[PDB]
């Protein structure tokens, strides 16, 4: 069961920002709300924006943002990448500690859905390949993971790709992959199994006392990568197989033999079988997951 | 599409760790009320064949550490509803939600908050099988929940892991799901079903995202998708689920029965190699209401 954090700390930040016709969600840190630079912008403005020149015809007071029943009084303004960043005149109470973390491709975390501010659900999900989310007006909804009541937020959603997916940025505005904030062709490139993550995954299956997938087979990293791409999936690289190393020694399955169970198992397939639960290889769990 | 949890706050501020003996185990902390499954008090000895009446009349309020995290709780009084054990403490939390203690039906979805010791891990969103299980992930006296306009409707409390690795618990008042009891004996989950109106309904949620091809020109009926349905091990459509999933026909143009065609031509010659809304297992895990909820 993929599991999400506990959202409540988030959920104590999420406010609701507004710039004439265009509303979406903030993140209220101390005296600092983010959010998407969009915000300011019309939907005609989306084809060539000049955030520059957009945000210089702004003052505080075209910010309306309201922390539940409470609009907040912004005294500042600024852009750092696409990300906005309004001063305001109150601190939020409810501030967890923090950090802002920039996250790989294959690396989980758990994303706050909000609608206009107010928080509508919360879903576990992967950063894939291709620099997308598979995910689900969120615009703004950050994605964050929690180590110890410390929120590591890591994502804040800006656009919706033509394949239905999601593009955005870190909290320093800094986008995932080739994509900016304009409606173009921009395209999803070909996306791609998180092999690691599949290795991870089945290892906890044999920690959870299933092996009927293992036989007796290994490989070589080079003859494992040249299966592999020819089901999408992933290389499998050097800094994989140590990161597995743990689970390895665990199990006592060496990773080069895993990965020779993962190559029947995409020959074959289940057989009728589940592994865990799942009657399909599940990429969306990390190694630090699993332990 | 993704299955979706409530977001979990309102219950955060609720879990409390309930320690008595050397068991420790989650409660919920309600107004000056904690709430945890009643084995709590109950020995490694005991949970053979306890008798919860005697070993809780033997224990009074010093017995039951219950902390807030850095805070111990006093308790001021213990009773016993049904297999929860309930603790009224010196204090009142702040944090209270608006609430309800209800009761659902096997193929209800519900969120969960899985805490180790009082201190919640994570959630998942879940449904409650129709042989009364939950499939789910130190977490006993975890509880499930539903948020409707900043209501939490607390539905189930983790009481027991069974045999095959699925849970077993009771509703906010006592009352267990499915015929298992709280105590260390045989007990087994029946032959579990598939919820054929939540299938329906996320057959439904893919025509709406645009994956159309299970479509067929084709109408059947009611008992003769029903006997396609029994032996494939689904439950039985009535007609209160197909008046359930009534908008969602209404939304999309494809009446219930045409549906439940595509669904019974799905059952005998698979996806041929396509597949639904990205998977190829029929997700059986989301209401009605969850499909419409999210579209």
């Amino acid at each position: 069961r993929k599991m999400a954090f506990p959202s409540g700390k988030v959920e104590g930040c999420m406010v609701q920002v507004t710039c004439g016709t265009t509303t979406l969600n903030g993140l209220w840190l101390d005296d600092v709300v983010y959010c998407p630079r969009h915000v300011i912008c019309t939907s005609e403005d989306m084809l060539n924006p000049n955030y520059e020149d957009l945000l210089i015809r702004k003052s505080n007071h075209n910010f309306l943002v309201q922390a539940g029943n409470v609009q907040l009084r912004v005294i500042g303004h600024s852009m750092q990448n696409c990300v906005l960043k309004l001063k305001v005149d109150t601190a939020n109470p409810k501030t967890p500690k923090y950090k802002f973390v920039r996250i790989q491709p294959g690396q989980t975390f758990s994303v706050l859905a909000c609608y206009n501010g107010s928080p509508s659900g919360v879903y576990q999900c992967a950063m894939r390949p291709n620099f997308t989310i598979k995910g689900s007006g969120s615009c703004g909804s950050v994605g964050f993971n929690i180590d110890y009541d410390c929120v590591s937020f890591c994502y804040m959603h800006h656009m919706e790709l033509p394949t239905g997916v999601h593009a955005g940025t870190d909290l320093e505005g800094n986008f995932y992959g080739p994509f900016v904030d304009r409606q173009t062709a921009q395209a999803a490139g070909t996306d791609t199994t998180i092999t690691v993550n599949v290795l991870a995954w089945l290892y906890a299956a044999v920690i959870n006392g299933d092996r009927w997938f293992l036989n007796r087979f290994t490989t070589t990293l080079n003859d494992f990568n040249l299966v592999a791409m020819k089901y999408n999936y992933e290389p499998l690289t050097q800094d994989h197989v140590d990161i597995l190393g743990p689970l390895s020694a665990q199990t006592g399955i060496a990773v080069l033999d895993m990965c020779a169970s993962l190559k029947e198992l995409l020959q074959n397939g289940m057989n009728g079988r589940t592994i865990l639960g799942s009657a399909l290889l599940e990429d969306e769990f990390t190694p630090f997951d699993v332990v």
